[PDB]
């Protein structure tokens, strides 16, 4: 995946977030530190926060990442789209995990109720574990795909089933 | 400890540490001019070649941090393997492959013997991280069976289209 996509993936709370543009940062709601009143040196009063279940978007009133171009954010993707989940792991290793996307779903995972776009890993069989699959520290990582000449971001990593085969992308 | 730490840059491709003393690779990526590998003189290295599969056995522990893994001669038809691809970007690309018959295949002009496979990452990579490239040769084929990782060969060849691959196997 392009270097300019990996540069937008930022360590955040108990996981990750993704810069869509100089002013717009998206993440998974449950990774946000709950008592927090300041982000990138800005008070809450100078930030527009839009929450929909496990999807959260931060819009800043100043340019936090002026090195970046604004890119396209969509509400999930067509069934059958192959996405990459942009996962960073201990030591500058980069894991763009291939996933085939399916329907919008409501599921129960480890007791909690989860809603988003379902998908199935294309990395191997029985993908439980860090080598072929996702771990809790991956939450907030972006789902991206190449559409003709450009790249699209279509959600953030929210959950994976016990077996590891099914994942859920939280969507705008 | 990770499977990924066993995948090592080697010659014009990659190889894989099965144990502290055993390294497997694709025959065509091995340097043809060398006096040593991994600091051990070639004098002290056992080399077992069967077509595009090569195994090295060292006389001392090169990777003492590792346990020995199960190495088999390919896998049952229908097994979904992962090919553990490393790229010089620092990207790690595990790709699902459905394994088929042992065969001699015509792959971009040349005859290659090994276990055929089909990538399961769909129509086209299309500049997405979904297929193999020539620099990936020697990457291992692995699958989980009960509680154990099994390694069953090395990446030898792939078609232009991308979808057919060949896994070179022991013996
Ligand atoms: O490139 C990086 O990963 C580090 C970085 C440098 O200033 C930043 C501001 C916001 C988000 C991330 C960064
Ligand atoms: O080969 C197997 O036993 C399982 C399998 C993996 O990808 C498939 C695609 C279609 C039909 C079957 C399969």
């Amino acid at each position: 995946a392009p270097p300019t996509l990996w540069s937008r993936v930022t360590k955040f709370g108990s996981g990750w977030g993704f810069w869509v543009s100089p002013t717009v940062f998206i993440t998974t709601t449950h990774v946000i530190p709950t008592s927090a009143k300041e982000f990138f040196g800005e008070p809450l009063t100078s930030i527009a926060i839009h929450r929909a279940g496990e999807f959260t978007l931060f819009r800043f009133s100043k340019k936090i990442r002026p090195d970046l171009t604004g890119m396209i954010l969509e509400e999930g993707c067509p069934e059958g789209t192959v996405c990459s989940v942009l996962i960073k792991r201990d030591s500058g290793e980069l894991l763009p995990l291939a996933v085939r996307m399916g329907a919008i779903a409501s599921m129960r995972i480890q007791g909690r109720l989860v809603h988003g776009q379902s998908g199935m890993l294309l990395t191997g069989a029985n993908a439980k574990g860090m080598d072929l699959g996702t771990i809790p520290g991956d939450c907030g990582a972006p789902y991206v795909y190449k559409r003709a000449n450009d790249w699209v971001v279509c959600g953030v990593h929210a959950a994976a089933t016990k077996s590891g085969n099914t994942v859920v992308c939280a969507v705008q």
